[PDB]
């Protein structure tokens, strides 16, 4: 930033970077001296002191100083320093200010007689820029502004030194203007690319030799600093001169240097009975109105707000300080703390409140020992819980706080406790209801807002056309239309978003200072853009002196910066402005409503939305004109816009301090121009000039017959006045309420407080995967491993999901691991190999060669299961099953082996054959087999029981014949197909090898030699 | 039934760009069947719809089916039909 | 219809009767061809009965 400067810094970059022809003499020349320091480190600093003369002057922003004799004037060094030890850090007076004396600005005084230097200088507005030239000098001009030469340096025009000559400077002296108009046009370099507020340089006269400086007054722009590194530099700040300030302020102002965030308590007088700890702008400035116009100028104690966001143990330390105002001190006819608002901000209230919980729930000794009270209030949504919180331990520890809603107005606790009450081509259609518009920016929450605000208000399409960028993609990025998920698209460039998009008329702009110029004016010579609604607040007034001579050249009417909005309900908002839907549909804004608005600030346009939707039928729109003074759209282009509309009727309007103004509104109402309803007032006169202060210049709007009330107080009173009055002719008609439907909740957030219902798919008893380990069947990893099963135990528990005992687990590893690889001849493994030998990957080749097992290949393992239970379980002895299936065809699955047959047993049969001998109990179905097996022996010599029927009968005996199943258990999984599962899965294993095989031995593509197939193809079809 | 009178919310998955299935018409991409049919855009038509999402020119769909009639069977000795062969022929 | 100078009443109760109040209570609004609303709170053939005239509208 850059606001007061510090006169050697500012004249570090002014005497560092002077540039013209005829010289600038007098450069690198400043100095500052304290009783902190000698006369001989700011002496040899500045050397050049051993040279010209001196003017000291006290840097206190104190005023006045030559015919007062605080200048030692033509006194030596010694005189100046025994000059210093009574003079350098005692009191004086000047206007009606008294006070020590310790920074002195030590200037070159050029050693002059009152005949050598020259009269300038330069101030600003928000219009055109107003250079001050004088002949007559003196600190004692008094009226300084009627007798001057005033120029206006209009919109986008240039110094020439021939106009200064030729209209300018009638009543100059001519022999010195050779050297001091070259001079001079370096000098006003000074003001306009520094954007000033205040500049000032008087007595000032010419000679022969030179050309003359002396005293400067300055107020100065701040925050192009990352620009200006290399044209400004590391230039400092000083803060103003007051009393010495009880340790809160400094606290909270350098607070405001330090983070992000900005906390705010600063005191007016310590001995009040009025203390105001505020954190918002309306309620706090209202109440210590109604303070301080009242006799708050002796007694008033504080003023203060806080935002930001700061941390856990930040706000802790701020808490702790206010556990420092109502818990200590005194004022014997009682005290009061102010804490205001309107229903409370995007804080849920124990994030601010927990600011204030902390703050209060602690230290019940050094606030109000002797006799304070509270009461609270903030704006926007969710207030209750923090409310209570701080109520919690507040109470249990004893302390009294009211609580509240808003059910009052903003003056109404300095309405009590002074004894006083009791205690409780250019549109015209800015914003419609159809009304298409761009948001620059990621807003996403208030993105919701505000297509919340195009559903919720019963209309028909988004708010959001395009984000307009240039720094990501282009997509589309869904939000909610009501119900049903839309998607609304992002861009990467703008001149490729404004070709993308020509249904496009109104932007809020989300862009930095850094790329306000190149994007948002590049936005603005698209010609695309008519209402821009800047959240940047100040791009800087000579780059919106382009904007603005744009707004009158290519007309756009901005309605630009810092807005919460400019919202017309029923028809479009802004962003965040409100609160919750509580504040948008309590206040009956869906159907359409008639009275606009046009504000100052936002922490009452909360209070304002509140009073002007729920005194009157609701805001129609609200016009915040900027803090700054030319507004871009003022308040005559939105009475222009509603005047002449056949279905709006009435208008209100607010003000700030000092300057004419308001005035220009009486040029208005003096002059005819409203004949509507109109309410205004007037913010902040705390005087402790005269015209925009409340009193003189609701003076200056009240006098001729376009409406102003007295206070904010009756403003509820008086608007309820005027609305019955419009109402009992009968222009004004009601509208009867209706209830509204939103954001619909969440479907995740609706479940998660449990109020929907949703019927589940995918039943899945098997494997649960969530919580603190992954949990199998019924039992954990660790228990999985602990109690030692192996894979034949954790089948058990995925596929029968059932322990089944140690034998059987084995048994099922046997299983599997005698269903392993049989070969690379047979079918699944050929296919495994083929596909493995294309190069294909891991999981192609073994699932493509698994998708083979099915009832030639490999299903003998379930239907060597299945004709034996079905033949077992309708019993027939097996000396006529083995007829049965003799007169039927159908030859016996699982029996026949092409070479290993008898007194050569087959030893695979035989490893498994006496394992169910041994190790497994209970086998009637295996004995069943057997005998079958020593029947059909007696057949042929080969035909012996397979090991595809010998795995098939002995886990059908496994199955109903262990525990576990019953008969409708054990027969549901043979009737499922679960005696695939274990051929499957031992076969994997094997095609798994083929596949490393075959990679690992390095074999290129196989053919299929076309000696192998015999076409067989019809004659000519 | 609180999404018939709608006031829940759902994020959706399945993101789908192609081939409405609800409503009065089996729409493929941009086309309603009858559209398909009476503009009597063939199966190269639908490989635009369906694939692409892009209605091809009346050369290349007839290209698309010409390229689909020549890259059928290349013969059971190739890898691919092989395994077709095998897997049929232990009648799966 | 605005030239045939119509008279809307509607009574109404079932699945969703209250925001079917809702929507045609917002539609009605739109284009002005009178709609009078209600409810189960009334008797059914009340509204015929204010329609002619013979009790007050509330
Ligand atoms: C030719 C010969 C092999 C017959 O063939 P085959 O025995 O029918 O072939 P198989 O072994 O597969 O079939 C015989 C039995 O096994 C049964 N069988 C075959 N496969 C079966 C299977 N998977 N499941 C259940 N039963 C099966 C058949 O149903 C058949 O039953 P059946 O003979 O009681 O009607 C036999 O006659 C022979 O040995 N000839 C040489 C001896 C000779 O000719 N000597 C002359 C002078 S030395």
């Amino acid at each position: 930033s850059a606001k007061a400067i510090s006169e050697q810094t500012g004249k570090e970059l002014l005497y560092k970077f002077i540039c013209t022809t005829s010289a600038i003499q007098n450069r690198f020349k400043y100095a500052r001296v304290t009783p902190d320091t000698d006369w001989a480190r700011l002496l040899q600093d500045h050397p050049w002191l051993l040279s010209q003369n001196l003017v000291v002057k006290p840097d206190q922003l104190i005023k006045r100083r030559g015919k007062l004799g605080l200048v030692g004037v033509n006194l030596t060094l010694d005189g100046v320093k025994s000059w210093l030890k009574p003079r350098l850090g005692q009191e004086a007076t000047v206007g009606k200010a008294t006070g020590f004396l310790k920074n002195f600005l030590i200037e070159p005084f050029v050693p002059h007689s009152q005949a050598e230097e020259f009269y300038v200088c330069i101030y600003a507005t928000r219009e055109g820029d107003y250079v001050l030239f004088h002949h007559e000098g003196g600190v004692d001009v008094g009226d300084v502004d009627a007798k001057a030469q005033k120029l206006l340096v209009g919109v986008d025009e240039k110094l020439n030194p021939e106009d200064i000559k030729k209209h300018l400077l009638v009543h100059a002296p001519e022999d010195k203007k050779e050297i001091l108009a070259s001079f001079i046009s370096g000098l006003f370099n000074f003001y306009e690319d520094l954007y000033f507020t205040y500049l000032e340089i008087n007595p000032l006269v010419v000679t022969k030799d030179g050309v003359y400086v002396l005293d400067l007054a300055a107020k100065v722009d701040a925050t192009a600093d990352y620009i200006c590194k290399v044209k400004w530099g590391d230039i400092e700040f000083p803060p103003p001169f007051g009393r010495e300030a009880y340790p809160e302020e400094a606290y909270i102002a350098d607070l405001d240097a330090k983070s992000g965030a900005s906390l705010k308590l600063t005191l007016l007088n310590p001995k009040g009975r009025i203390w105001t700890m505020v954190a918002g702008g309306g309620a706090s400035v209202v109440y210590s109105d109604t303070i301080c116009d009242l006799g708050g100028v002796n007694e008033l104690a504080n003023y203060g707000e806080y935002s930001g966001a700061p941390s856990e143990q930040q706000t802790y330390d701020y808490a702790k300080t206010i556990l420092s105002l109502m818990t200590r001190e005194k004022h014997p006819d009682g005290k009061i703390l102010i804490i205001g608002g309107s229903i409370a901000n995007f804080t849920n209230v124990a994030a601010t409140f927990k600011g204030i919980v902390r703050a209060i729930r602690d230290y019940q000794g050094p606030l109000k020992e002797h006799e304070v009270t509270i009461f609270v209030r903030r704006g926007g949504p969710n207030y209750q819980e923090g409310l209570r919180v701080m109520g919690e331990v507040g109470k249990t520890t004893g302390i009294p706080i009211h609580v509240f809603g808003t059910e009052t107005h903003m003056t109404a606790i300095v309405g009590m406790a002074l004894g006083h009450r009791p205690i409780p081509g250019k549109s015209t259609t800015l914003f419609s209801r159809h009304t298409k518009a761009i948001v620059w920016g990621m807003q996403t929450r208030a993105v919701q807002g505000m297509l919340d605000f195009d559903y919720v208000c019963s209309r028909d399409e988004p708010s959001v056309a395009a984000m307009v960028y240039p720094f990501t993609g282009d997509h589309k990025q869904k939000f909610y239309w009501g119900h049903k998920e839309i998607l609304i698209p992002v861009f990467k460039n703008m001149a490729d978003a404004m070709r993308k998009h020509p249904e496009v008329d109104v932007l809020i702009n989300f862009a930095s200072l850094r790329s306000a110029y190149d994007s948002t004016m590049e936005t603005m010579n698209y010609a695309q853009i008519r209402t821009i609604a800047i959240i940047a607040e100040g791009i800087p007034e000579a780059l919106t002196r382009k904007l603005i001579k744009k707004a009158d050249q290519k007309g756009v009417t901005i309605i630009g910066p810092a807005t919460v909005g400019g919202i017309k309900p029923g028809c479009f908002k802004i962003g965040n402005t409100g609160g919750m839907l509580d504040n948008i549909l309590a206040s009956k804004l869906y159907r359409p409503g008639s009275v606009a608005y046009v504000s100052r600030s936002g922490g009452m346009s909360n209070e304002l939305n509140n009073i002007i939707s729920r005194t009157t039928d609701g805001v129609y729109e609200g016009v915040a004109i900027g803090g700054d003074r030319y507004p871009g759209s003022t308040f005559m282009d939105h009475v222009l816009r509603y005047q002449d509309t056949p279905g709006v009727k009435m208008i209100v309007v607010l003000g700030e301090i000092g300057g004419t103004e308001e005035y220009k509104i009486c040029r208005g109402i003096k002059e005819g121009r409203l004949t509507k309803p109109i309410v205004c007032w007037c913010i902040g006169t705390c005087a402790t000039q005269a015209s925009e202060t409340a009193v003189a210049k609701n003076q200056a709007l009240k006098e001729a017959g376009v409406f102003v009330p007295r206070s904010f107080d009756e403003l509820g009173e008086i608007i309820q006045s005027v609305y019955e009055d419009l109402v009992a002719n009968g222009v004004i008609v009601p509208a009867q309420e209706v209830p509204p439907p939103t954001v619909p909740m969440d479907y995740s957030w609706a479940r998660e407080l449990g109020l929907i219902r949703k019927p589940a798919s995918f039943m899945t008893s098997i494997c649960d995967e969530r919580g603190q380990e992954l949990i199998y069947a019924g039992m954990p990893i660790t228990e999985v491993f602990k109690e030692e099963m192996g894979i034949g135990g954790v089948l058990g528990l995925l596929w029968f999901q059932k322990r089944l005992p140690k034998y059987s687990c084995q048994f099922i590893e046997m299983c599997l691991m005698v269903t392993a690889d049989h070969g690379p001849a047979v079918s699944g493994a050929h296919n495994t190999i083929i596909c493995a030998r294309a190069g294909k990957d891991l999981v192609s080749s073994l699932t493509s060669g698994l998708l083979t097992i099915g009832d030639r290949f490999g299903g003998a393992l379930d239907a060597a299961a299945k004709m034996f239970s079905k033949a077992f379980d309708s019993g027939i002895i097996p000396m006529e099953f083995v007829n049965k299936m003799k007169k039927e065809g159908k030859l016996i699955m699982g029996i026949g082996h092409r070479v290993k047959s008898i007194n050569n047993p087959d030893m695979r049969v035989q490893i498994l054959k006496d394992y169910v001998r041994q190790h497994f109990p209970a086998t009637p179905l295996l004995d069943y087999a057997l005998e079958v097996e020593k029947i059909t022996t007696s057949k042929k010599p080969n035909l012996i029981l397979n090991v595809d029927g010998l795995i098939g009968v002995a886990f059908v005996d496994m199955l109903r014949n262990c525990g576990s199943f019953t008969r409708e258990e054990a027969d549901e999984y043979i009737d499922i197909g679960a005696l695939n599962g274990i051929f499957v899965l031992g076969r994997s294993m094997g095609f798994i090898g083929h596949y490393l095989d075959q990679k690992r031995l390095k074999q290129g593509l196989y053919r299929h030699p076309w000696d192998d197939i015999s076409y067989v193809l019809p004659e000519h079809m």
